[PDB]
């Protein structure tokens, strides 16, 4: 509710020259009243008359109706920024020491210097890549200051800090003026030509950080990073963070949580003295010195103060620094520079091959259908395939520039060009294009761009590999539904005064030219061993083709650009872009640690308690037959590093007894920590999202950060959403959508009216509007249909089906078509056509509805029904579980303190149902949860044919149709579908133990009848309600349910008719 | 204040005694929980941000975490000092008939270091009747019945108004000392680094507060004075405040006992009011009530605290409810045509809010003529398409249960589409219910949002969590609109 | 999520002369905020002013709301294809060996030859029959190349291959110019009259295939078929 | 065969966009395009179908269904002539006995669902 009013301040603030609110309502009489009020308002304003009398004359509308949006009639130029900024340009502009960046262009020179001519300029090195403007950020920041220019006490101090800092930004920007952004939110050459090239991105990062300060320390930190970043743009993030790895080893462990036999976090009182060798301390001093010799002052001082007592109680600060260092921006260097950085392997490669074999040993001999029909599966998977060059195509009688790999298959099949048995050579003749991945505080890494023959020859094998990983704990990333918490508990588990932990950072090793030979040799060798295990042509064909991918790779040239020209150099290193990348990479990393660990054993005798891999990090807790001495840790670390050295591999091999740090999570003090640095006002790359989705994505990012540590002031975020959602109907009239429009659960929902809490239509208006929004949810694309009209699409679908179907498969057939018609929009002409057209419908939609033939039901409709049957009464819950994720906001942390947390994901795809397993056991097809949901809701007779249509044997198909297991399977499919619709696995809920004994007691539900469906929803609805109350009140409530037996049948029908609401931005899923 | 602070510390310990020894997972992972909670977190300064290739003025604390994490600035282990160097901005809360009170504006490190502990504190409160605000799902009626319960001719009731005491410079030392002391006792109860880390960080919040300067404006200029009083703005505010208020009455009640002998039948707290029904071994005389009241007021006086200590035998008044005549009463004064602060609501929502306010008042006592309210809704909902053409929405559009529903066609009664038209329109309205924001999507497109979500999840997931993952993203995309450019 | 951002590149790429994103939301307060942001954006643009400050002033909208679509105010002629294509017309146009098709009209002759008069012409023999334009395909292809003109390693090789091939299409098309499509996405007689009858369909197929290449073999294959198809059509 | 997905995204961008003026096109967003509805063109991840999980997706989801089926000022009048009525009744008279209208209502729409084909209606 505060969002709608706040928006008024923002509009009045920006415009000084009318504001015509717009109210809608389910009530019919009120609605006409709303229209009268609206009509009179325009007339009064377009006649320069008051509006105070009208508002009094429509108190019913203000008080009883819903605000739909607020129109804004303006007539200036939106150049209020130039005028407002000057008041803050009092400070002295910053001067960048152009002598800081090893790479010339990394230095913050004058654009006209880095790019003398227009045809030479390229924002490719600083592009915020975000659909919001710098002026907007400046405008948004100014609005907050105007509003909090009179706050008192501590609130004021936040202002003084915010005021000070902002001045650095205002003062510097003012010197060169505020850069103007074009429709594409890019920054052209003329505006940029006389300004410090890295200005715009810097302002975003400085603004993002200064609007994230609260305590004094935040200020020094925001202040130091803000200033040094202006000149340093290549080591500030790396330097500020770097010491965090050594710091984790420093603190002891006073009580920590572990992983018990039931693989659930269990509080242990164990104590472990964090003992570190002398040399390790020096390593940390150098990190501090490097930080110091680089300009830093206060931040280094802080860590220094921390090291005097190294009290986990004062560790929170060390965390704020490591998280903050990331908000300095993205290191976007020239592609070539990024590309440029790139006998005793018998033991190493041997393990890689062997691991490959195990993952594919049983499947190969049996002649798994997946291996035999790998071509269809890979073909089907294309939707979840990488990306290829934006080729040229023709379908029917037109031309397009699609970059999606799946479409390439369509053009090629309908052109006799499709030839998967022949996987294009990736060498001098036909090199590999290139893609990239940027990340704060790390050298840019490149991404191959192999054709589709490569994905196809890799999907089945990798998929089969993963299943093995899925049940192997060594691969801490894949194992079961495991969440990062399980991984956290496993490490603390064996930690004792007679066991030292060892972590590494093999990121560079995965791209070390040295690595490619072994890596490829092992994969190919294993394929050879597997091939001499079967006599199946389909399998051997697949086993062989995969082998070739490695051979073509062994010698791969790269189409590396070097200006407006495309050079072409060699490349003896391995990069990402293959299916096997993430999976195979782990195999190698695991293979590497096994090799180093075994070799070091020659000297000291230990016991490998646990070994794990995780992308660019691999660790292990080894136990010693005696107490660990500083000398011992120093010796083992040396032996480990030298070993890594012998294999000529650049790595960060550290060793501790109580903590570990890695790219995804750091365990300092026995407590689990997560970094919180997701740049909010500077995106990595310019995707295909829209301004609206950009905002919902921004809010998602904000919540993840708040949850992890970093916290950008929510008022600022509200301001951005206000700027990002608004849309103009004229050149002097913008339409700012209301809070109800913005937060109501729909396909346009951007945020929540209370972070961490999701609401659902409870009032008539919310539902009235809720049903109304679904209407214009999916608007056809005058391209996505014609594409399915050409022989190409029809041949491709039929061609895929002809080898997938037998009977009348159309339920399956209808889905495949939309499977493509759902991604096809990607193609600019379709995403842009749909996005631009949506605005006309959306603008008109706010105008006048009242005419909708609703009939479809959703979670909103179902939940609204159950509400009246729940009787709430104050209940009490004591805090018993300790803390292990110290950064969690108090309200969130409180729930875990009372009901606990889970170290698992809640099955939300039906993957663990008997029917699914059967469909998988024989057919390669993979029906989504939605399909399983629709299929399960069918009659026994229909369901039986579905299985046959895919290939399940009739004896077996018939057994399922009757069997008791099928009935239960009907319950499980619904459960997965429901949980999916409640995002119970994403957001903050993924951190709550929804089966907590403590939470369960607070719910009271009598079994009117053994009806698993209804009993299930009443309970989950009961649990969510209690949790949400907890978050928004700090106190608990107990719910009672007396749902009549009659009502249950009506509700039961509703359960199998719930539709969805797409919006992917809501994505908060972080661990 | 030895007796007084001692109880505050002890109460803190009980609320966190069992959880600490066992090593509750919530206490161990307090950082993730607080991080997740941000959606239900307070507010901070409208900082400046950059996501992708743009700039914004977000004030939401959660987003600050995003900018900081993706900038290596995020450092929760280091909670910003709230003193002369980096003072505290200020927020406010106005209410009819009372001196304006201020609200701190601490950064996010403070909420994070306070969510788990408070949440665990509340669970204890949740099952402790003394805290009449938290106990179970209890509604004000239960609280009302409890007071009349023991009322007899041999028992006098005593109510207070410790609102001023909660901000009395005198209070801050004890209040902070007790909370910190308890944290010390709890810390010497576990060997878990995660928990001790959390137990310690919370302690520091109090220490930084002990000496807190305020960024108090004074014209178009921002002065900067000191501040030795406690204010609201911390997670522990509402919860910790009660602990102190309860601690206070216990202290006064015990001291007065030295003279007269009674029996504490019930003791309760409720924000700015704390009461108790005490029974006497004899019939209550006017003299007795006069004596006890005096002894009570003098006691409150000794602790140098401004308070409204009254005493009766049949009724009590407090900020939330007054029991006159054995009957329960509620105040009914919610200003309808003058709001407290300019939030971010819209004209339409403003009306639905106005109608909500009207109904609450009617139910409580005050009743603004419904025709007038209808008139306001007529004025507030209408929208102009031209400069001389307004469009007043109909009653069916306005009252039909939807995302735009403003009121009811009959107060206190909610209808549901029964006719074909209502449903026809009902399904139609849901359509344009959620319209994408050309900002809320791009924000999730930057590395910041992706890193923040993934970073939070990486320490929350193991298998294929996306059901959970999809929700977290929208959790932010649902509040993000707040930002003016989006709302 | 990458689709929404990618779309921005495509629009900025095509238009060089504003982009007004539009955000919607279930949240009511945010929605009004969305409307304010939207309204101010038009005003700023229709007044030739920045928009950076507005985006900062609506971070909540960008980060927390949903993108509904992206408006595009343009004022050129959508004839950017003629200009962009020339950069790639460096190669030497292809000449069809009109002595390949057993059936005369199957040969890729000059339209004016197969159909001397307008009342004689009939795209009934080459109509792409698809509701998309050749210029669009050409435009779409150019956009990818601009975006992946700096990729490195193997990704680059895909570009070199894509770059090479496309040139065959750009070079040939350039000789006759880029055919203009009417509302019905058909190709009339006047545009076609002085061009190789089977040009438009060929460009679509060549574009469809060259944008389906990745490995070296794909390139030879796309290359051989692309070339022979220009003359052989039977 | 695999056409680069980026190219396909580009086509969808070109094919879906619609112009409201001669110098203003409206490119629909990814949420509008992939959200499961009667206008859904593709998926945000090939081979994977999503369903409204957030409030916004559902808010928009219910909103889209609204303008899903918009009457045709031809497909109704056609059922208004004696021809349509005679044809339906004639078919039914040899198919029904009691009060079949559940069956009868469907047959009419069975035709009113294909009738659009006729250019003037589509």
């Amino acid at each position: 509710g505060k969002y709608n009013l706040i928006l008024s301040e923002y509009l009045s603030f920006i415009y000084n020259s009318v504001q015509i609110p717009i109210y809608y309502s389910s009530n019919s009489e009120l609605e006409n009243r709303c229209i009268e009020f609206h009509s009179k308002c325009l007339e009064n304003s377009k006649n320069g008359l008051s509006l105070r009398k009208l508002f009094v004359e429509y108190n019913d509308v203000i008080e009883n109706a819903t605000l739909l949006s607020i129109l804004s009639y303006s007539y200036d130029k939106y150049n209020a920024v130039e005028r407002k900024l000057v008041k803050y340009a009092k400070g002295k502009p910053l001067e960048a020491d152009l002598t800081v960046n090893e790479l010339d262009y990394e230095n913050n020179k004058m654009t006209s210097e880095l790019f003398p001519t227009a045809e030479e300029y390229t924002d490719s090195l600083m592009d915020p890549a975000i659909l919001t403007s710098l002026s907007s950020n400046l405008n948004a920041v100014m609005f907050w200051l105007e509003k909090h220019e009179n706050d008192v006490a501590e609130k004021l101090k936040v202002y003084k800090r915010r005021l000070d800092l902002f001045t650095i930004v205002a003062s510097t920007i003012n010197k060169y003026g505020v850069p103007r952004h074009n429709a594409k939110y890019r920054y052209e050459y003329d505006v940029m030509k006389d300004k410090p090239y890295y200005l715009v991105t810097w302002a975003n990062s400085s603004i993002e950080m200064l609007m994230s300060v609260f305590s004094h320390d935040d200020y020094l930190i925001a202040k130091e990073l803000i200033v040094l970043s202006y000149s340093n743009r290549s080591t500030l993030a790396k330097l500020v963070s770097s010491p965090m790895s050594i710091l984790v080893a420093l603190v002891d462990i006073n009580g920590t949580f572990i992983t018990n036999e039931e693989l659930e976090l269990e509080f242990s009182n164990k104590y472990v003295r964090a003992i570190v060798p002398d040399q390790t301390f020096d390593e940390l001093n150098q990190m501090l010195d490097n930080m110091r010799k680089a300009g830093l002052v206060d931040i280094p001082k802080m860590i220094q103060d921390w090291l005097v007592d190294r009290s986990i109680e004062k560790f929170p600060l060390m965390a704020k620094i490591y998280s903050w260092s990331f908000h300095v921006g993205f290191r976007k260097q020239k592609m070539l520079d990024a590309a440029l950085d790139q006998e005793m392997y018998r033991e190493y490669t041997m393990l890689i091959r062997d691991e490959v074999v195990k993952m594919l040993e049983e499947p190969v001999k049996h002649d798994d259908h997946l291996l035999r029909d790998s071509e269809l599966a890979g073909l089907l998977s294309m939707s979840s395939a990488s990306n290829g060059e934006s080729r040229q195509l023709k379908f029917g009688r037109k031309t397009i520039f699609s970059t999606k790999k799946n479409m390439h298959v369509m053009d090629d099949m309908a052109n006799e060009r499709y030839t998967p048995g022949i996987i294009p050579p990736v060498n001098v003749d036909k090199p590999i294009p290139l893609g990239r991945r940027d990340v704060p505080g790390r050298r840019t890494r490149i991404i191959f761009i192999l054709p589709y023959e490569y994905f196809i020859a890799q999907h089945a094998v990798v998929e089969k590999m993963l299943i093995y990983a899925k049940h192997t704990r060594e691969y801490a990333e894949f194992y079961s539904q495991s969440n990062q918490l399980l991984s956290y508990g496993d490490v603390t588990r064996f930690l004792s005064n007679n066991t030292m932990v060892l972590y590494t950072d093999v990121s560079q090793w995965d791209s070390s030219q040295h690595n490619t030979q072994p890596f490829r040799k092992g994969i190919i060798m294993g394929l050879d061993i597997l091939a001499n295990m079967t006599n199946d042509a389909k399998v051997l064909q697949t086993l062989n083709l995969y082998k070739q991918t490695q051979i073509n790779l062994m010698d791969s040239y790269v189409q590396i650009p070097d200006g407006n020209v495309i050079k072409k150099i060699q490349y003896g290193a391995v990069a990402s872009g293959e299916k096997q990348t993430k999976a195979a990479n782990s195999i190698a990393n695991l293979a590497l640690i096994k090799t180093v660990l075994s070799r070091i054993s020659n000297k000291h005798s230990f016991a490998t308690k646990i070994i794990r891999v995780d992308g660019d990090d691999n660790y292990a807790v080894l136990q010693f037959n005696t107490e660990v001495t500083k000398q011992m840790i120093q010796d083992v670390s040396n032996d480990v590093r030298e070993t890594y050295a012998r294999m000529n591999a650049k790595v960060k091999a550290l060793v501790s007894t109580v903590g570990i740090e890695i790219a995804k999570r750091y365990i300092a003090g026995g407590k689990i920590f997560f970094r919180a640095g997701i740049n909010l006002l500077n995106n990595e790359k310019r995707g295909q999202s829209t301004q609206w989705d950009q905002a919902a994505i921004l809010y998602s990012n904000y919540i993840v950060n708040r949850l992890r540590g970093f916290e950008t002031d929510r008022e600022f975020i509200l301001t951005k959403i206000m700027q990002m959602t608004s849309v103009a109907i004229t050149g002097s009239l913008r339409l700012f959508p209301s809070e109800r429009v913005l937060t109501t659960n729909s396909t346009f929902k951007v945020f929540d009216s209370e972070d961490f809490i999701i609401e659902y239509g409870t009032t008539v208006d919310e539902v009235y509007i809720q049903r109304a929004f679904m209407s214009l949810s999916s608007q056809k694309s005058g391209i996505a249909d014609e594409i399915a009209a050409s022989s190409t699409f029809k041949n491709y679908v039929t061609r895929l089906s002809e080898q997938l179907l037998f009977s009348k498969n159309n339920i399956v057939s209808r889905g495949i078509a939309l499977t493509e018609k759902a991604k096809l929009n990607s193609y600019a002409p379709i995403s842009l056509e749909k996005r631009r057209a949506q605005i006309s419908a959306l603008l008109t939609m706010l105008q006048k509805p009242v005419t909708f033939k609703s009939s479809k039901i959703t979670i909103n409709d179902i939940l609204r029904d159950i509400k009246p049957f729940f009787t709430v009464s104050d209940a009490h819950l004591p805090i018993q579980y300790q803390k292990f994720m110290p950064t969690l906001p108090d309200n969130v942390q409180y729930i875990i303190q009372c009901i606990g947390s889970r170290t698992y994901q809640i099955e939300d795809d039906g993957s663990k149902s008997a029917i699914s397993r059967l469909i998988s056991k024989y057919s390669v097809y993979k029906p989504s949860i939605e399909e399983l949901y629709k299929v399960i809701s069918l009659h026994e007779n229909e369901i039986q044919l579905y299985l046959i249509s895919l290939g399940i044997p009739k004896i077996d198909a018939d057994t399922y149709v009757g069997s008791k297991i099928y009935s239960r399977d009907k319950y499980r499919i619904l459960e997965s579908y429901v949980y999916n619709l409640l995002s119970i696995n994403y957001g903050c809920y993924q951190l709550f133990d929804f089966n907590s004994p403590d939470l369960e007691k607070l719910i009271r539900i009598p079994f009117k009848g053994k009806i698993p469906a209804v009993t299930f929803i009443l309970h989950l609805y009961a649990k969510l309600e209690v949790i949400n109350y907890a978050i928004k009140n700090g106190s608990w409530i107990s719910l009672f349910c007396n749902y009549p037996k009659s009502e249950m049948i009506k509700l039961w029908k509703k359960m199998w008719n719930i539709t969805s609401l797409r919006s992917p931005y809501t994505n908060a899923n972080f661990f």
